[PDB]
C-alpha cells in the first residue's frame, strides 16, 4: 500500500531532561573499550584469522543480550585482485518481519597493509563497531520491549565486510559487502509474500558510522532527504551539552555542522543510496589525520569524543524508535 512512505512522515518522540540524563548515565565508555572495542583491534581483512574472530566477537556480544536479536551471516564469494575471496556480512535484526527498520551500519573489515607495525583501523572502523555493540547493550532493556499498537518499526544493525579495497580503490575493488547485500535486499520481497515491495523499501534510514574516533570530528550534513534527521543529531548534541552530560565538549568544537560537502564520498551507503534509501552518513570531513596510517590505532583514539558520540547516537535511536 503506502507503508513505504511512512518514513517520509515519521517523527521522533523527543526525550525530556531526566530521560536524557538516564541515557547519559546508562552508557559506559570504559566497558565498551574493554569488552567491545579492544577485541576488534587486530588485523581483520577478508579470509584473515582476524576476520573470523571479528565475526565471532560481534555475534557473541549481541547474543548475550536479552533483546530478541536475530542474526544472519550473508556470506558469498567474489573475484578480487588477489583472486576469489569469501565475504560475510553480519546482520542483526530485531523484529525481522516488521515492514520498517532504522538501520545502523559500519564495516568490520580492516584494510590490508603489509607490515614492525600492523594496521588495525581503530577509527576505521573498529570504533564504529564497538559503538553499535555498546548501543545494543546500553539500550537492551528498552529495546527488549520491542518484543511486546504503534508504527511497524524496529532496529537493524549491519556490519559490512569487504568495504576496503585490496589494491587501488575502484568500483569493482571495494564495497564488496555493501554491493552484495544491497543487491540482495533489492530483490528480496518484504514483508514476506508482498508484491512490488523489497527489503530496501523497509529501510527507513541507513545510518552509516565511519571513521569515528579522532579528536574534534566535524560531520557535514551531506544529504537533503536526511537533513531533518541530521538536525536531530545537532539538537541532541546541543541539549546534552547544555545539560552538562557531555565531557570536554564546547559548542565551538561541536561535531554536527550546518554545512554540507562538495564532492561525493564513496562508502557502504553508495549501493543503498543509488537505489533510493535515505542515508544519514556519519563520516567526518575532514577524515581523521591518521586515515590509512599505522597511527590509526588506540593511543590516537579520544575516549571522550566516543563517549559523547555514544550518548548522542543512543538518544537519537531511542527517539527514532519512540522508546
Ligand atoms: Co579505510
Amino acid at each position: 500500500s503506502a507503508w513505504p512512505e511512512e518514513k517520509n512522515y515519521h517523527q521522533p518522540a523527543i526525550l525530556n531532561s531526566s530521560a536524557l540524563r538516564q541515557i547519559a548515565e546508562g552508557t559506559s565508555i570504559s566497558e565498551m573499550w574493554q569488552n567491545d572495542l579492544q577485541p576488534l583491534l587486530i588485523e581483520r581483512y577478508p579470509g584473515s584469522p582476524g576476520s573470523y574472530a571479528a565475526r565471532q566477537h560481534i555475534m557473541q556480544r549481541i547474543q548475550r543480550l536479552q533483546a530478541d536479536w536475530v542474526l544472519e551471516i550473508d556470506t558469498f564469494l567474489s573475484q578480487t585482485p588477489e583472486g576469489e575471496r569469501s565475504f560475510s556480512n553480519i546482520i542483526s535484526t530485531l523484529n525481522p518481519t516488521a515492514k520498517r527498520h532504522l538501520v545502523l551500519a559500519c564495516h568490520y573489515d580492516s584494510k590490508y597493509f603489509s607490515h614492525n607495525r600492523v594496521f588495525v583501523g581503530a577509527t576505521d572502523s573498529a570504533v564504529p563497531c564497538a559503538m553499535m555493540l555498546e548501543l545494543a547493550r546500553a539500550l537492551d532493556k528498552k529495546l527488549l520491549s520491542l518484543k511486546t499498537s504503534k508504527p511497524d518499526l524496529s532496529l537493524q544493525l549491519i556490519f559490512f565486510d569487504g568495504e576496503e579495497a585490496f589494491l587501488h580503490w575502484s568500483p569493482q575493488d571495494s564495497l564488496y559487502g555493501s554491493r552484495h547485500l544491497a543487491a540482495k535486499m533489492a530483490s528480496t520481497p518484504h514483508p514476506p509474500g508482498a508484491r512490488g515491495t523489497s527489503q530496501l523499501h523497509g529501510m527507513d534510514l541507513l545510518v552509516l558510522l565511519d571513521l569515528i574516533g579522532a579528536p574534534n570530528p566535524t560531520f557535514p550534513n551531506f544529504f537533503p532527504n536526511s537533513a531533518r534527521w541530521f538536525e536531530r543529531l545537532q539538537a541532541i548534541e546541543h541539549e546534552l551539552h547544555e545539560l552538562g552530560l557531555l565531557k570536554d565538549h564546547s559548542l565551538e568544537g561541536r561535531y554536527f555542522q550546518n554545512y554540507s560537502y562538495g564532492g561525493v564520498i564513496q562508502d557502504d551507503h553508495i549501493p543503498f543510496l543509488r537505489r533510493g534509501v535515505p542515508v544519514l552518513h556519519l563520516i567526518p570531513s575532514p577524515f581523521p589525520e591518521v586515515w590509512h596510517t599505522m597511527d590509526d590505532n588506540e593511543e590516537n583514539l579520544d575516549e571522550s569524543t566516543i563517549d559523547n558520540l555514544n550518548k548522542i547516537l543512543q538518544v537519537f535511536v531511542l527517539e527514532y524508535l519512540h522508546l
